[PDB]
This record gives C-alpha cells, structure tokens and sequence, in this order.
RNA sequence: GAAUGUAGUAUGCGGUCCUUGCGGCUGAGA
C-alpha cells in the first residue's frame, strides 16, 4: 500500500485528504492543483510530490483524467459566463475574431 | 528727554514602452 502525506495546516489536512478521495466534490482545479498538494509516498522511505507519485494514488491514470476534468467541469456555468463577458470584451473593439482547434497536443507554462 | 492687518505651493501630468516559461529527455526493459 502508499501513505499520503499533506503539508498543509490542520484541519485543511483532513478535508484535503477527503477531497483528494473524492469523498467531497471539488470545483476549483488550480486550487486543489496547488495549495493540497498530495505527497504520495512509494515503498521508498520518501514522500515525492510529483505528477507521476500522485498519479499512484488513484485506480490508474484513466481515474485521474476523469477527475481531473470531472473538476474543472464543476465549474462551467461560471466559466461560461465568463466567457461571455470576455466575448462581449472582444466585440467593443473593433478586433478580428478566430478559432482554431488543436492539431496536436498543446502544452503552455510548462516551466513555472 | 518723554511719546500690523489680509494670504491654500497651488494649477495641468496614466510607472509607461519593448520581452513566447521557453530548452533537452523512448512508457520503455525481459
């Protein structure tokens, strides 16, 4: 088995820990990302925070996708509102509008 | 040696302009 370890404060340890089971639904996904950080430890005698360690803590890495965007879909009517906002930002000036889809994958701010 | 008063350092002024969080790495070994 893997022990999980949280650096953060009391009590946001617990509901972090609940969250990260999924026991407690999330709707911000740079804050759970970020500030509940999980340090899943290996048989090794170490906690690593990485991408790869958390990705232990779930069934596989399908699980983690799933919730990961089952997260950020929590949020769509703000983000959708948002949006519109932005739109209706775009339309003042008098700027050119267009969309492209993804070709490829696409990856920003890898280095932060 | 004798015999002040009256008075806003104020009026006008965008910490802005130019800068890709990029570079490199086999989900593989039997």
């Amino acid at each position: 088995n893997v022990v999980v370890k949280y650096p953060v404060n009391s009590e946001l340890a617990n509901y972090a820990e609940k969250f990260w089971k999924k026991e407690l639904a999330i709707y911000n996904l740079s804050l759970i990302l970020n500030k509940m950080t999980p340090f899943v430890k290996r048989r090794s005698e170490s906690y690593k925070s990485s991408l790869s360690a958390v990705k232990e803590i779930f069934k596989n890495v399908d699980d983690f996708q799933n919730f990961l965007n089952s997260v950020l879909r929590r949020s769509l009517d703000e983000y959708r509102v948002f949006f519109e906002n932005y739109e209706r930002l775009f339309n003042s000036f008098s700027s050119k509008i267009f969309s492209m889809r993804t070709k490829s994958r696409l990856v920003v701010g890898l280095g932060d």
